[PDB]
């Protein structure tokens, strides 16, 4: 963190921790009983494995009755994802079994209609912090409300300089100091999944630095198809 606050425990029952070898790698979002959406860059690299997903968690380290760790039957990165690009940066993970659903675990509706989130809309992003930003990292789930930034301005020569295609969206990042982006994590507007974090901003510095998110509606055809 240097954006935000501790979330209410289990009030985002869609939130997932994508894990490598039992350590938090990336955020993700439960989009169907057996399927979690995250970002391709997360699981990018090569060797392995023991990629799993933790559902029903608030703390990454402490006992909680709802916590369940799922192995993954299949990792499906968007075919057009590339290591050297923030395009098509989505990742679907098929869980070993249907998630057991309840107050702490519950898929989130996601936007199928390909329309942009209106600029100014307040959306919610949640996650758990990187490298080991404090060994247990941030240990409990954090979130913050960010206003959506118009694509035009996001594309300014000082913001993101034409990088933001119509398949991407932006949020004002955060003034005062810097940064965040769990990655793979979700951007939720009015209770609907609209975006997934991409390395926006992993080049942090300005005042009006914006976060970059992949628009899930733009990939609705690919998502649904992997699900069927």
């Amino acid at each position: 963190i240097l954006g935000g606050r501790e979330a209410e425990a289990h009030a985002r029952p869609y939130m997932a921790s994508v894990q490598l070898n039992g350590a938090h790698l990336c955020g993700g979002v439960l989009v169907a009983e057996q399927w979690v959406l995250s970002a391709a860059h997360c699981l990018e690299d090569a060797a392995d494995g023991k990629v799993q997903v933790l559902l029903g968690a608030h703390s990454l380290s402490q006992p909680e009755p709802s916590k369940r760790l799922y192995d993954v039957l299949r990792a499906v990165p968007h075919p057009d994802s590339q290591p050297d690009t923030i395009d098509h940066d989505l990742l679907l993970l098929q869980l070993s079994e249907k998630a057991t659903l309840g107050p702490a675990v519950r898929p989130l509706p996601w936007q199928r209609v390909d329309r942009d989130v209106a600029p100014g809309t307040l959306c919610d992003v949640a996650g758990w912090g990187i490298v080991n930003h404090a060994g247990r990292r941030p240990d409990s789930l954090q979130h913050v409300l960010l206003p959506v930034l118009d694509r035009a301005t996001c594309n300014r020569r000082t913001h993101h300089d034409g990088a933001i295609t119509e398949r991407l969206m932006c949020a004002e990042s955060n003034r005062r100091d810097s940064c965040k982006g769990d990655s793979g994590g979700p951007l939720v507007c009015g209770g609907v999944l609209e975006g997934v974090v991409t390395s926006g901003s992993a080049v942090c510095g300005n005042r009006k630095k914006p976060g970059i998110y992949t628009r899930v509606a733009s990939y609705a055809a690919w998502i649904d198809s992997v699900l069927a």
